[PDB]
């Protein structure tokens, strides 16, 4: 309502008002706080979980291909797909305006970018699928009359698309879309730090939170070397032993970089070194390797950690947060 | 103060990682992701790791989808452990800044 009264009556008491820099930003905070809630409410009916499990297929009247009930676009979806157009029109102003170089250097500006590529990725996907479906319902409609698809055999093109979540292929463009929308939406909920900076309570905190990840990202570059030379060590020892172990922890460069990455967290078993053969040199080095692994990671993060305490021991936060 | 900023952390991969996982409920090892509840409880015990990896694991096929999990749950994992390193860091340097007996008496 806000919106429509500045058209009708851009130059008012409203007018002035809405064109304070303090009620801009509160609009644009606001707009976005409702894009968050089209985000979590599009999901709503799932809050509690699905009553029909990923193995059978429903469908709200008997002629309807299933695959068109899962790709079809419900009235909150559309109102997701034209927020991301407003939010991508206004990066693209942006990016002709100041210029595609200025633009990039901002922290924002290219995640915000990145954000809402992947949100037209995913709505691209879902559109793709749901084209798909149509052709599918488009044939049963103009030549399947056998009593809701019971006994009819539909052609193996066709027929794919009555089947349920199980027997998906595995690169079909609805999973590609949910898994590339899932990433859009946990990096939405990171636009919450753009307002951030205008609470005074709030804002010093992002402040030394980026000043952080600034440090720690020179940091990763040793841990990576570190990490690549155990990735490749360990997947090269364990890469024989493929069915002659407890887990698949280390034979592929996959499995080795999976087990490796989750050592960092306590996630990952010490029976990931456990060969199920007698040949107990080869489990012994690496019961060693990812031990010295652990322990070198350690001194890593201590050494990261020591460093980066050091650094702030030289009213600086109040002056980069104004 | 430091929660707020991690509780935009944390609501931002419930919400994701639920959207993710919601529709596999019967088509995973366990229920990590199935719903917003679960999707909280996994994340919050990963504060302390006490969730498996195995929540991020499908039963299907959909290795793009497990992929994914696999990224959005180590990124949770190195975010958290930035945001906590970040109020450790803070907290040393707010003290570095007798004074305790004087608060205290
Ligand atoms: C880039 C930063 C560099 C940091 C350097 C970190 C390396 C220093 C840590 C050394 C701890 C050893 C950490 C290694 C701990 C080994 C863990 C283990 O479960 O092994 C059981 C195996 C078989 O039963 O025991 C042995 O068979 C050998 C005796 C243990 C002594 C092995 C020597 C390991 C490396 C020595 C150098
Ligand atoms: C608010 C504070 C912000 C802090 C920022 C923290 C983010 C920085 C950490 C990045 C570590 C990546 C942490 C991500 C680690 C992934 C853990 C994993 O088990 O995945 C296995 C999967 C499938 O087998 O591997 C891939 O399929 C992809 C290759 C791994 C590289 C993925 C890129 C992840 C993000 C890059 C940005
Ligand atoms: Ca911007």
């Amino acid at each position: 309502f806000l919106a429509i009264g500045y058209w009708i009556a851009p130059c008012s008491r409203l007018g002035k008002i809405l064109r304070s820099p303090f009620m801009k930003f509160v609009a644009h905070a606001a707009s976005f706080i409702i894009f968050l809630g089209l985000l979590v409410f599009n999901a709503s009916d799932r809050f509690e979980g699905i009553t029909t499990l990923p193995n059978i297929t429903v469908t709200d009247y008997p002629k309807q291909i299933f695959r068109v009930k899962t790709t079809q676009f419900t009235w909150t979806e559309m109102l997701i797909m034209v927020w991301v157009l407003g939010m991508m029109w206004s990066e693209c102003k942006e990016l002709w305006l100041e210029g595609p170089r200025e633009y990039i250097l901002q922290l924002w500006n290219v995640l915000d970018f990145g954000m809402l590529s992947i949100f037209i990725a995913a709505f691209t996907a879902r559109f793709l699928a749901f084209l798909q479906a149509t052709k599918a319902q488009q044939y049963v409609d103009s030549y399947v009359q056998e009593s809701d698809l019971s006994e009819v055999t539909l052609p193996p093109e066709i027929q794919y698309f009555t089947y349920a979540r199980d027997k998906w292929l595995p690169s079909d463009p609805q999973i590609i879309s949910e898994g590339l929308y899932a990433i859009a939406v946990v990096l939405s909920f990171s636009r919450i730090a753009y307002i951030l900076p205008a609470n005074e309570s709030f804002g010093p905190l992002q402040i030394s939170l980026g000043r952080t990840v600034k440090d720690i990202f020179k940091f990763m570059v040793l841990f990576i070397m570190v990490f690549f030379a155990f990735m490749i060590g360990m997947f090269i020892l364990y890469s024989y032993y493929l069915g002659a172990k407890v887990n698949a922890a280390f034979t592929t460069v996959e499995e080795s970089f999976k087990t490796l990455f989750w050592s960092i967290f306590g996630l990952s078993e010490v029976t990931s070194v456990v060969l199920k053969y007698d040949h107990k040199f080869i489990e012994n080095i690496g019961y060693v390797l990812y031990g010295i692994y652990n322990v070198t990671m350690v001194v890593v993060l201590l050494n990261m950690l020591i460093a980066m305490i050091n650094s702030s021991y030289q009213d600086d936060s109040d002056v980069e947060w104004k």
